């Protein structure tokens, strides 16, 4: 009923949130972001959040956002799920996000708890109350972007909604498994803990960054059973990609591996020089064929990348 | 100008009050400005997190500045928020504030999407340029300090006017040792701030409530004694996230109609009966309002979320 | 190529411009919608004009314009051509509108010429040619709201674009005729004469009002040959429809047929008592079957109306 | 007040000047302002068609309005452009614009999706309780005339300041007649209906190009000699749609850049020779701005779509 369309996400392993790459004047290069999907989708990707911090979705435009969405959906929705980010700091704005995103076909809502703007557990909960209804939900806890964990009385109160279909955490382990062991769905949001939370602490699968780069690595990690070595192997790939916050590093690698320009929306700027020859070398490392894109790696000069405030 | 921003030692953080139907109650917001210019309030940030800018509409937000500047920019400073998480939107928000003649903008550095100190110091440099600046740090908030360093090098533009500091009273002081002007954004430490590290004043939750003593506090002089007769009211207000208490008493004191936009909840019942003996404690007079502080019932609360 | 996309807008000969209904708080009724496009589909419709002048989309706001489009084309894209309305007298809106439209996926754009705050012959053209290379256009002429006759060489000029797929004329049979004549494709805009357009003028069908309401009989009209006998006994229902501006007809006839809900936002209002009861009597001179809906026709009282400006 | 609008006789519909980027240029814009005020326009509208409101985004059409009062408010009276065919974008604007400190809201009557006469009268009882109304007959542009039964039965409401009527002189008379305030909106009909007819004043394009000319026309009397003196700048000004022609005249001025958002494109070449001609029967210090009037090349103006 709506049980089918929750269980549908809670089956997903590998969600890669997808980065949103831009023209040189700033707006959606849809033609780059159509590849970016299709590689996910040829590499075993099964579900995508639109419009998340990975995909800067604080950066877009409402109408940018819901079109993105829409797009997504009317392009890949049959080979992908499509997961919009429609959650807001702003219980108004998750509201009409969720239920525009709904109607025009997403598969479910990735819904973080009020930002900034942080609220009490009773508004927590009367929050999430408001979009819950609305279809499968992933409930975002990230307390070291939102400054407010997610307690787990609030978690477990949300499951009781059949709409609920997992979470995507990521204070760690002991609190992944804290869900997982009640049967409550757990997505790691955290790519360098996402194998032993999968194989060690009962989590269905990642919500990934790294996804974008080595998507098929990824699927492996969730897919092929315990692999220290492999997960040994991205280690160093991950701590590169966030020695500063996502999404810079992606944001970074995208444009070397020449599968996005190297055009960034403030007040994202891209990774050092120095850090762009080490990203260089990781690729030797791990293999190029690894990554998406077929053009060899470029560490790029810092004039090749285009900073824009006005778009 | 940035020396008039300067100057000011109290600034109130104007909470935004609604009619059931959520939209804004502009009658009543009046009469809360006013009675802040009335008591000694110097400044105002309109549409800051007690102002719940985060819920307004982008239009409501510039119509909110613009209606302060033009019904009171001559009796008080109007200072925007016009922050954002995002560049492009703080830009478009700061211009268009300053072009209402707002006379300042608080700026956040980019909470949620957090970003590296270079680009923290290019998001400030599109809008530093613009207008009188205060920097707001509140990493309980961000989730991200904003350090020395990027404080210090923005303080080198001459329309940096100072930082709204919560980090607490030695990051002050790193301030203000260097003539860096610094108000405090913390209510139970900004007599201290005040008066042993040398905050100019306060960008202030309390003042909604008891303005007269939040200027007594910042104007004359040490008062250790006022500054413990508040704190069991600041520790009340601020028992859950800021503005659930402020809305949730100036309900109480019939200033503002009982209703809150989602995500923010009033305190509970209890907390409520503690309120009323906190105004009686403080003496009533002292708050805003002529109306007798009601306890009120939860279903007196419209929650609303499509507004 | 874009060569196939424009052709398929072009074979289309019953063209319904969509009603869209309300909730009472003056929401979309996406259900009550959903019902009115099936139903369109099960008649031979074989396109939508989503949020036009029918559809009311100068009430909405840009985020319900953009979501309803993506709605329509998630919902019903594979079984009808979704045409968006993404037309406006702002070229910087009608560029943001149809390339988001097409980007989630519609199949052609209609576009008016700029209305109230008209332009030169100059301004039109420049206007028409920021829009035209997205993808394939219906340009919309109708003088009698817009004030403004979109004159013949801008027709032909913007003809040259194989972008362009053809003109919703509403003139008259000797403007159709004019470019019917020279193979421009023309639908008809004027119910009460697309049946003679249609088999006199060269017209390739219509864009269509009346077929909101007897969605059959107006396949028959276009599909069928000429049939004069059946042309004048849609008359009367049309001549009603129109004696108010359009949409006033339409959405007091689907009230009254229990197909949408009697909910209006300003500034339309229903036709009066008396007009409804003249409706009453249309749908039995004609066959209550051969409308939309099952539920037996209703008078209603005027205290039925819901008549909103805040939404 | 509704008297202090009624009493205005020269209300300049202002034109928005752009950046080469697309946005407003509010430098020129003020320049442009304080030179109707020195030149004694007593009004302006703000963002109405001459302004190219229907261009604008709502947050700048809400900010123009807001700015305009701020810098102008004490020196002239502000009327914000806040109709639309929309009732709900109508209420809003026009609660913003107010709550910003507008003097008065000229509103349209719903053009392109037009209405009944019930529905316009809905529309315009929506808006007309919220402050001083002009109301605005243009039925060349809406393809629908507000026959005077309207006009009548809003005139009842005390806000009803007045109709901007472009039917003409007899439809003038109809109203002025009964003591309803009418400004002409055709300026080329404009001294006949002010002098013959009981038109309060003129709402007026021409007095972007030549504001003392325009002034002198409503207030000196009778003068059918400076009326023909105009009559060749007014049918310059007019043989494309407003505000073709003042756009491309102020561009030629030098007091506004030469840039146009679509769908708006100059008037060619031969025009802009024409315009240099006109500008030397009448007088270039009879003309806004210092700058000798240019022609101007075709490859000098910027058109613009995405801004
Ligand atoms: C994704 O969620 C949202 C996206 C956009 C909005 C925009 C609003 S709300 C409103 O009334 N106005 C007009 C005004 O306030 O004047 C807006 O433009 C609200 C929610
Ligand atoms: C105030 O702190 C809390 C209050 C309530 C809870 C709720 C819990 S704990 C747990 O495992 N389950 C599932 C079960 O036991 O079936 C819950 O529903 C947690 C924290
Ligand atoms: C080497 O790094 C940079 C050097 C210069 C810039 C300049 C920018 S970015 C932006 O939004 N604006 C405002 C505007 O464009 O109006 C600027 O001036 C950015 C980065
Ligand atoms: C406070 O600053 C801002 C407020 C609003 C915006 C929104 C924009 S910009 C643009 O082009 N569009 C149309 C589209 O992208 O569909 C928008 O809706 C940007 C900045
Ligand atoms: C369908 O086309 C459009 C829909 C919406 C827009 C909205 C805009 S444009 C812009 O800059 N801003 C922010 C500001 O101006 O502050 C907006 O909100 C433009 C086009
Ligand atoms: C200034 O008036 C006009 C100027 C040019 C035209 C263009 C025309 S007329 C016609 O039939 N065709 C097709 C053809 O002849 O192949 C055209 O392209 C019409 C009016
Ligand atoms: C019998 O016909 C009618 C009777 C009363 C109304 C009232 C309305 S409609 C609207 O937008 N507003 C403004 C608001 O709701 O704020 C009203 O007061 C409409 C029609
Ligand atoms: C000038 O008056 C208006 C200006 C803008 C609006 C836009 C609105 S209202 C609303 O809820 N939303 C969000 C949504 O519908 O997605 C909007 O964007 C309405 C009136
Ligand atoms: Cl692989
Ligand atoms: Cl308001
Ligand atoms: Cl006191
Ligand atoms: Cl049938
Ligand atoms: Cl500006
Ligand atoms: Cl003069």
């Amino acid at each position: 009923k709506n049980r089918t369309n929750t269980d549908d996400i809670r089956s997903l392993r590998v969600i890669t949130a997808i980065k949103t790459p831009y023209l040189p004047d700033g707006r959606f290069d849809l033609q780059a972001y159509d590849d970016l999907v299709n590689t996910q989708i040829e590499n075993g990707a099964e579900g995508v959040i639109v419009g998340g911090t990975t995909g800067e979705g604080q950066l877009m435009s409402w109408d940018e956002h819901i079109m993105l969405i829409g797009h997504t959906v009317n392009c890949f929705g049959g080979r992908i799920k499509v997961i919009g980010n429609t959650g807001s700091n702003s219980t108004r704005e998750a509201i009409h996000a969720t239920e525009q995103g709904f109607a025009m076909g997403m598969h479910g809502a990735l819904h973080i708890n009020p930002y900034y703007g942080k609220t009490s557990i009773e508004g927590m909960n009367a929050h999430f109350q408001t979009v819950l209804h609305m279809g499968p939900t992933i409930i975002y806890n990230v307390p070291g972007r939102t400054c407010q964990d997610i307690p787990p009385q609030v978690i477990f109160k949300l499951s009781q909604n059949p709409n609920m279909a997992g979470v995507k955490e990521c204070v760690g382990n002991n609190r992944v498994e804290e869900y997982t062991e009640k049967g409550i769905v757990v997505w790691s949001g955290n790519d360098d803990q996402c194998h032993d939370s999968r194989w060690d602490h009962g989590a269905t699968g990642v919500i990934s960054v790294t996804s974008n780069l080595v998507p098929g690595l990824m699927r492996k990690l969730m897919f092929e059973g315990r692999n220290s070595a492999l997960n040994a192997k991205l280690l160093p790939l991950m701590d590169w990609l966030f020695q500063e916050p996502n999404p810079i590093g992606v944001n970074t690698a995208l444009a070397q591996l020449g599968v996005a320009r190297p055009v960034f929306r403030l007040p994202y700027v891209p990774l050092p020089l120095s850090k762009r020859i080490e990203f260089v070398k990781l690729v030797k490392e791990i293999g190029r064929e690894h990554f998406v894109g077929d053009r060899d790696v470029q560490v790029l000069d810092d004039d090749d990348f285009i900073l824009i405030g006005r778009y």
